[PDB]
């Protein structure tokens, strides 16, 4: 049950006593988490090149979540105030229509093998289209654990640039079926064996064997479903909202300042899952952004409709290469944990998660602008941020500045007037 | 002297001495690095919401940087290697050439006041023009604090969108000065104020109020030079490796695909020295790509030309929203001592740093792939 009754209540030690007891966690497990330092230096220095300590950040657990049916606690590493906050009421929200609901593709990666020095790029593509297979198999042949556990090269897809500054160019790409791994050391290996075969083939000259974040064959999908009784506020009404949500949508659809700020609140509530996991939140980042521009437009990642039923209907859809068996999340004590907490068993399902609690953070933004500005929800959690900007010296008055400025009048502004109020006359 | 012998072979305490005595810091200073937990929970149960626990990950420095002439020791954390061996490689082969060279622009950020139910956008969008400066005023009289120190609203400009599903829309952006801070707050709290008054100009109905992350009135640029004769391998010659990144600059500003990685290679180290700074990482993403992505084609952030002189040259231009006066980065006692290590005195200073790191960080990327 990811529900969990008065946890924003509860001390960070009682919370992570529940969470130890709904889990069944061991006392070994709680106490990475109760006790600084999970990461020995020796690790730490394994990691990274010029280690000389560690930097820490608040590790969270979101609640009300429900993947198809099935309850999940998730764990976020972030910084900025309201992303959990949100993320669980969102999600509690989406409880009372069946959660959210997800799919995603098979784990696809490719490789770019890029090829120079070719006067006939057009005539050598189908060259290496006729020795697809011979091609194929070579790849393979150099990852055989990779093949046993039904992963592998799958096709491959050549396409060329004719009108390139540095003159035509061939790139054919190594489509790969890795998985539980976001692949890219695979994938890059594979690149690497295939070049030689592609020289005496097409014979140009290969010069970057890499992969490509941009991996639009490896989707997650995520579905929520909100009816208007349950956006219903005092001051608003419940088809009110949705319309107000509805024209946000728009905005972002067609404003590129607005899909920036629209999908970086998408990534509020996934990178953090990403950093937990201890999978690379910059690949991630990539993918997604890049993706929302394939139109040739920036645009929204999520998308906002009002079915015939009348309830609002959301999806997200976009690229996530994320592992369970890479680097620093075999290496990472918390990383392996955060696992455990969420129960995932495959890559793909670690990536469904990811989606769903994205777009549980893009509706609660969008809920919130659309009822009655921002700063009414987010400064009242950045209270006691801002407490401290103004707090020069005797920051122990800050718990109680926060308390006293929380009058939904929060700000700087007001923060360093209420100063006064106390230090004198 | 940012030029750090045998760094990597010491222990990471041997660092933390060397970096101590070099920076003087005091001994208070390094015991935050030294022992672990320099974030108390009653601080950490500050920022997040259902905190149980801190996550770790590697705090690294690298060297060789030289920022105008200045030396300076640059704070990562990231959990992927060869990031800061590269950045810090890179960086060693910039000072023959002067190092890094960077500029900025004036910290503008802008909030959006999207206006609907107007019949007539077009013509609204006029009032609203000639009634700047009595907006402008309303914005300011706002955030007292901010124009004391030399911030505030500045102009604004109104946009339209005739053709939108969702019917008409008149969009005006504020362009504050904000300055150490990223101004998401500053400029988003000026926004609900003025919305009142837009609505009794246009017409219309205010519905989102918030900024845009796309800060294009916020750059920061970097330069970097080196001569063939530095890129000049055993297997390969000094112009060959030249040419290699050339093709490979070439690559990710047609094809979408090595586009997306080459940007990658950008934000690794960006990132890594956003996150110590305290400071957003996902503001600095969004605004990265989307900028990008500006002209109806995702393509390279970073540019790679080779001068009439023959050495290649590189730059980096793009939005760096960061600041010094936020909200985790007067909160984070380790976010607070990599700013001191760093010693920037303004944000400007700080984003200058930052697109010179991630500059680094593609060379470095591109020589490797390109030399084999
Ligand atoms: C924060 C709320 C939900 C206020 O919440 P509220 O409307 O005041 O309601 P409430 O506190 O009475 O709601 C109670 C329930 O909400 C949850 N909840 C509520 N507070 C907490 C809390 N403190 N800790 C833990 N859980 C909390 C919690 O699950 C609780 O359930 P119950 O107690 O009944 O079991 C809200 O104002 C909101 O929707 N904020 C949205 C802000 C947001 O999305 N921030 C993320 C970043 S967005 C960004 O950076 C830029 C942006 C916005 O432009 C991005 C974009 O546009 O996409
Ligand atoms: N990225 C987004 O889309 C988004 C949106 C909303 C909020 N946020 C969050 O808001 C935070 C940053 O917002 P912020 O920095 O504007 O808010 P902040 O409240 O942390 O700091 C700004 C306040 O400090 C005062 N101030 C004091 N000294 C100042 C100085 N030297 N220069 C400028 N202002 C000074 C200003 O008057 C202002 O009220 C980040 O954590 C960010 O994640 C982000």
């Amino acid at each position: 049950d990811s529900r969990l009754p008065a946890f924003r209540n509860l001390s960070p030690a009682a919370r992570l006593d529940h969470i130890g007891q709904l889990l069944g966690l061991s006392h070994d497990d709680v106490s990475l988490l109760a006790n600084a330092g999970a990461l020995p230096m020796d690790i730490a220095n394994g990691m990274i090149e010029n280690v000389i300590g560690t930097f820490e950040l608040p590790y969270a657990v979101a609640s009300n979540f429900q993947i198809n049916g099935r309850d999940v606690l998730v764990p976020l590493v972030v910084e900025e105030p309201s992303i959990v906050a949100a993320a669980s009421y969102m999600a509690k929200l989406a409880r009372a229509n069946g959660g959210f609901t997800t799919s995603s593709s098979a784990p696809l990666m490719h490789a770019q093998v890029q090829i120079v020095g070719i006067q006939d790029p057009l005539n050598a593509r189908l060259s290496l289209l006729r020795r697809k297979d011979e091609i194929i198999e070579l790849a393979n042949r150099k990852d055989q654990l990779l093949n046993s556990l039904g992963g592998g090269c799958r096709d491959i897809e050549v396409h060329t640039f004719a009108d390139t500054p540095r003159g035509p160019m061939l790139v054919a790409h190594l489509i790969v079926d890795v998985r539980d791994a976001m692949g890219a050391n695979t994938v890059n290996t594979m690149a690497e064996a295939v070049a030689p075969l592609m020289e005496a083939i097409t014979g140009g000259q290969v010069r970057l064997r890499i992969l490509s974040n941009l991996a639009d064959l490896r989707l997650a999908r995520a579905q929520v479903r909100i009816t208007p009784q349950q956006l219903e506020t005092a001051e608003f009404s419940g088809e009110a909202v949705i319309e107000g949500i509805l024209d946000a949508y728009a905005f972002a659809a067609v404003d590129p300042y607005r899909a920036a700020t629209h999908n970086k609140g998408i990534m509020n509530g996934i990178d953090p899952l990403i950093v937990a996991t201890g999978n690379d939140w910059r690949a991630v980042e990539a993918g997604a952004h890049a993706y929302a521009c394939r139109s040739g437009h920036y645009g929204s990642l999520t998308t906002w409709e009002k079915d015939n039923n009348g309830h609002l209907v959301g999806t997200l859809e976009m690229p996530m290469p994320v592992g369970l068996v890479g680097g620093a999340t075999k290496t990472h004590p918390l990383a392996q944990l955060s696992l455990r907490i969420l129960g995932v068993k495959t890559a793909q399902a670690l990536a469904e998660i990811a989606v769903a609690v994205g777009l549980a953070q893009n509706l609660g933004a969008m809920r919130a602008l659309a009822t009655e500005g921002i700063q009414r929800g987010h400064m009242a959690l950045h209270a006691r941020n801002i407490a401290v900007v103004a707090g020069a010296r005797g920051d122990e008055v800050d718990w109680v500045a926060r308390q006293l400025v929380e009058y939904h009048d929060v700000r700087a502004d007001r923060a360093v007037a209420l100063l006064k109020q106390k230090r004198g006359q």
